[PDB]
């Protein structure tokens, strides 16, 4: 056999010097796979993403990953400049740009404005709706040519329909061959995931496929 593992955590424990934020974490992710990371507020989901990114180092165990990371943060900031510039930053690629703005449902929002994608934003994008900031932040993350996409609750401030459609068009369709970790509140997203990690108070409550989760609970109460 030929291996294509992209990310490995082996017996990982980490502290932000008291009680562990993550303890005995084990998982692997293969190239092109979607891992859904679930769990209640404060369970350690963003801290896990931080470990992959080098911001949080393990006290015990090993993290194996090599590749470019694209991160969509919670409370993601809008920088001064146009919506386009907020999405594309440095590299111009019109085909990729169009596919991303379509998949994140920004086409209509941009088509309504006078200058279209060329309307200049302030710091924070306070003149945008919360949903608009969320979709621009996701689009920025998805547009980046990366080897690992860390999508940290990108749908939180979206209505249920908009969330469903963007999960489909963006996470599932546009990003089908991309190694993705999605931190998500939804059972529907767990069903479509290649793997699921449920965290609870810093440790793994469940790791496995959706069939395996189905065979079991707490998860049924925790998800929307
Ligand atoms: N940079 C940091 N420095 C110190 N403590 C942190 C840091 N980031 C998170 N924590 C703490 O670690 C715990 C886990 O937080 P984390 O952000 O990983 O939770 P989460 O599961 O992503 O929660 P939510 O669903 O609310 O985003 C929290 O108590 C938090 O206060
Ligand atoms: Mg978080």
């Amino acid at each position: 056999s030929l291996t294509t593992t992209e990310v490995v955590m082996e017996n990982v424990t980490a502290f932000w010097g008291g009680t562990p934020v993550l303890k005995d974490i084990n998982f692997k992710i293969e190239r092109g796979q979607l891992l859904a990371v679930a769990g209640s507020t404060g369970a350690g989901k963003t801290s896990l993403l931080m470990m992959i990114m080098g911001e949080l180092e393990p006290s015990e165990g090993k993290i194996k990953h090599s590749g470019r990371i694209s991160f969509c943060s919670q409370f993601s900031w809008i920088m001064p400049g146009t919506i386009k510039e907020n999405i594309i930053g440095v590299s111009y690629d019109e085909y990729r740009y169009r596919s991303v703005i379509k998949a994140c449902q920004l086409e209509e929002d941009i088509s309504k404005f006078a200058e279209k994608d060329n309307i200049v934003l302030g710091e924070g994008g306070i003149t945008l709706s919360g949903g608009q900031r969320a979709r621009i932040s996701l689009a920025r993350a998805v547009y980046k040519d990366a080897d690992l996409y860390l999508l940290d609750s990108p749908f939180g401030y979206l209505d249920v329909l908009t969330e469903k459609e963007i999960f489909e068009s963006c996470v599932c369709k546009l990003m089908a061959n991309k190694t993705r970790i999605l931190v998500t509140s939804k059972m529907e997203h767990l069903k479509k995931a290649d793997k699921i990690l449920i965290l609870h108070e810093g440790s793994s409550y469940f790791y496995g496929t959706f069939s395996e989760l189905q065979n079991l609970d707490f998860s049924s109460k925790l998800m929307g």
